[PDB]
């Protein structure tokens, strides 16, 4: 069918009314496959990195160049400073892959696969153009089912450039079949020596009633850094009706101190995430225009190249038969994939080859941890720059702050943790 006959068809409707009896496991929305994607969420990780440039940027200003590295500033006052700057443009910059990519490749946000347990999507960004660069490699892996959680890394060996991270959700409706998104987690930057902590924000997605689904972002975002200074992003949607969206507004602080206080910003940084935003510094420059760029996507092998936990080689099946909406095969096919995982996961297991905990582990952070769980190290970037920030240790939503309502809920704080080495002895999985 048309776009145009969606919201009134049979199978919408229908799809409707089985939200009213939600459950709360999103896994279950019975969706008409006209409005399923064939992208599983552990391809999202690469969200995190889609203009290299901007990526690799902060590895590349130093005492001796930063006032050349710094284009709306060219007195900006330190190279912290103009490193925070890069580190908020790029980070800026990943918004529209992350939250529009679908919109523009399949007509609307779509959903999405819900990964298998132990799923992996790896790649690189070769950076053929910019021999400076050097490849950039990413690792992505589903590490839980019940619930979703995707971990990732994202790394530059030549400029020590490295991400890691995780993600998942909780989700509810309301009445008007908005569709509430908190996230959980958070990913960290190292850039040579110098890292940040970084938050992803709460978003809500629209149009579900008419069939023609997006995201909008609300709340905030952070940037902490190891230097001290504070990135507080914020996000609205103000002037819908006017054709205006995917607005924020991104202050950068001295210290987590100053930020109780928006009248000490050092800059102030506006517009829209899609598409341009200008800065102040404490008249007004163009920061960045996610137009003039366009995103590069990773390289991924051929499909008959990959292994079979590999996303797309794994999901192909799946993936054809949402392409061909023929809901008969896409029932099919997915009952066809979790009998080979299930032989796949028992051959891994046969060789020897631990397919759980892949390339992260689960660290215990709370104060009463398991006899022998995993703990975290003494000078640990997360505690060290979380306490910075003032901001909670715990399984509550991306930026909850200690003593914040969600802080005080007996909540865990397991948090995921990429373990380089386990990628070096990789046993089967090649990029
Ligand atoms: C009723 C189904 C509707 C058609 C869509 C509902 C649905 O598919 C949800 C689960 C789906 C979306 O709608 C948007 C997805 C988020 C998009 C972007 C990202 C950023 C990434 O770093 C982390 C994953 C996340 C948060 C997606 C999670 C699943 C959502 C909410």
């Amino acid at each position: 069918m048309d776009p145009s006959q969606y919201a009134s068809s049979s199978s919408w409707t229908s799809f409707l009314k089985s939200i009213a009896s939600f459950n709360g496991d999103l896994s279950s929305l019975s969706a008409p496959p006209f409005i399923l994607s064939p992208i599983s969420l552990t391809e999202f990780s690469q969200y995190w990195a889609e203009h290299p440039e901007l990526f690799l940027e902060p590895s590349f200003i130093n005492d001796d160049n930063y006032k050349e590295h710094c284009l709306i500033d060219p007195e900006v006052e330190s190279p912290e400073l103009a490193r925070m700057l890069a580190v908020t443009k790029w980070f800026i910059s990943t918004l529209k892959s992350q939250y529009c990519s679908r919109n523009e490749s399949l007509g609307s946000e779509k959903k999405p696969l819900n990964p298998f347990l132990g799923e992996l999507f790896v790649g690189k960004w070769e950076n053929k153009e910019h021999p400076e660069f050097g490849e950039t490699v990413l690792l992505s892996e589903q590490v839980s089912h019940h619930p979703p959680v995707t971990a990732f890394s994202i790394f530059n060996d030549k400029n020590k450039v490295k991400l890691q991270g995780y993600n998942q959700i909780k989700a509810s409706f309301t009445k008007s079949l908005m569709l509430t998104v908190k996230q959980f987690g958070h990913t960290m930057l190292d850039i040579k020596d110098e890292s940040y902590l970084v938050t992803p924000p709460p978003l809500h997605i629209e149009g579900i009633l008419v069939a023609s689904p997006f995201v909008e972002l609300e709340g905030k975002s952070y940037i902490q850094s190891s230097t001290g200074l504070l990135c507080v992003i914020e996000f609205s949607g103000r002037g819908y009706f006017s054709g205006k969206k995917n607005s924020f507004k991104a202050r950068i602080y001295k210290d987590s101190k100053d930020s109780k206080d928006k009248e000490k910003a050092l800059y102030t940084i506006s517009g829209q995430w899609s598409g341009s935003s200008k800065i102040i510094k404490a008249e007004s420059r163009l920061f960045y225009d996610a137009a003039r760029i366009p995103a590069e996507h990773l390289n991924v092998k051929p499909l008959e190249e990959q292994h079979p936990l590999e996303s797309r080689k794994a999901w192909y099946d799946v993936a054809g038969a949402i392409k061909l909406g023929d809901f008969n095969l896409i029932a099919k096919t997915k009952t066809e994939l979790e009998e080979t995982q299930r032989e796949l996961r028992k051959e891994e297991e046969a060789k020897g080859i631990s397919w759980q905990r892949r390339w992260f582990k689960d660290f215990d952070y709370s104060v009463t941890p398991e006899e022998g769980a995993l703990v975290p190290e003494k000078d640990d970037t997360f505690l060290k720059l979380a306490s910075a920030l003032n901001l909670s240790t715990k399984n509550a939503p991306s930026g909850t702050l200690v003593g914040d309502k969600e802080d005080r809920k007996d909540l865990s704080s397991i948090h995921w943790r990429f373990q380089r080495e386990l990628w070096d002895e990789e046993k089967e999985i090649v990029l």
